[PDB]
Formats: C-alpha cells, structure tokens, sequence
C-alpha cells in the first residue's frame, strides 16, 4: 500500500504530465515498441510502422497515447481506490487484446524513463520509487483480475 507521502509524490509529477498528455503518450509508446519489439506487434492499427521517425509521426499513435495516459491517470488520482476502474480495463486487456502482465511492466519502465526525461526536479529517486510502486499497484491488480479470468 502506498503511503500519502508516496501518493504525494505521484501524483506531483502526474500533474506535470498532464499539462502535455500527447507528447508523453508518444515518448511512452514510442520507447516501449523501440525497446519491446513484441509489444507493437500486438497493435494491428500500429505494427506497419517500421522506424520512430514514422512513429513520432503517425498521429493515431498520438491520439491512443492519450487514451492510455487519460486512462492511467484516471487511475493514480484515485491512489489505490481504483477497482471500478480496472475492470473493464483487465477483462480487454486480457480477453480481447491479449496482453500479458511482463508487458504492463515493460510500459511501466517506458513511463519512468519519460518521467525521469521530462520531470527531473519532479522525479528524482524518491519520487522514482514512489511511482514505481504505484505502477506495481496497478499491475497487481490487474494481474489477479488475469488470474481471475485465466489469463
Ligand atoms: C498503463 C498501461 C495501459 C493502459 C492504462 C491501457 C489503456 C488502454 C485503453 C484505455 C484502451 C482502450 C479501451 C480498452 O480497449 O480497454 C486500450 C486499448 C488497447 N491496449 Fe492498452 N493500456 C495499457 C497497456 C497496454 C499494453 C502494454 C499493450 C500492448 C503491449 C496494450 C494494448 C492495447 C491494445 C492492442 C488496445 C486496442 C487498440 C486498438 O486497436 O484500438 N495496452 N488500452
């Protein structure tokens, strides 16, 4: 459980995001199929993109960038209270899209690294530790909603 200081923590940076969703998302998906190959294969919308300069400049990219960062944060602000949330999101992400729990943790590292880039006077190692529990939160549970399901 995240303590209120680490939440504080969180969501200080989260609030830095926030004023650029769009370029985040694209940094994030971005690192996460440059440093996951696997991970784009599972985008039919997105797997004909074959260097990150066509990446940076697919503006579908972009749009789901938001839809992901919207989501998560959607997430963080309810610091831990989040069940309502997560539903819908486990059952997709395990039933129709077919994504395992490693690839949660690979975008999780993809986020961090961006945050780390964008916000270092917001993330340093405090703060670091504070959002990866938080992302390890959100990945529990998920991964007992996965095990729930089958999955
Ligand atoms: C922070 C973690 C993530 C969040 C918050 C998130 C959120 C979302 C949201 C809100 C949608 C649209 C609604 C839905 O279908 O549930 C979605 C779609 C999708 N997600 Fe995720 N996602 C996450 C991680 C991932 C990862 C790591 C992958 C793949 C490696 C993935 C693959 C997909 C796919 C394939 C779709 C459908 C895209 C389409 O064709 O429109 N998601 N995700």
């Amino acid at each position: 459980v995240l303590s209120e200081g680490e939440w504080q923590l969180v969501l200080h940076v989260w609030a830095k995001v926030e004023a650029d969703v769009a370029g985040h998302g694209q940094d994030i998906l971005i690192r996460l199929f440059k440093s996951h190959p696997e991970t784009l294969e599972k985008f039919d919308r997105f797997k004909h993109l074959k260097t990150e300069a066509e990446m940076k400049a697919s503006e579908d990219l972009k749009k789901h960038g938001v839809t992901v960062l919207t989501a998560l944060g959607a997430i963080l602000k309810k610091k831990g209270h989040h069940e309502a949330e997560l539903k819908p999101l486990a059952q997709s992400h395990a039933t129709k899209h077919k994504i395992p729990i490693k690839y949660l943790e690979f975008i999780s590292e993809a986020i961090i690294h961006v945050l780390h880039s964008r916000h270092p006077g917001d993330f340093g190692a405090d703060a670091q530790g504070a959002m990866n529990k938080a992302l390890e939160l959100f990945r529990k549970d998920i991964a007992a909603k996965y095990k729930e399901l089958g999955y």
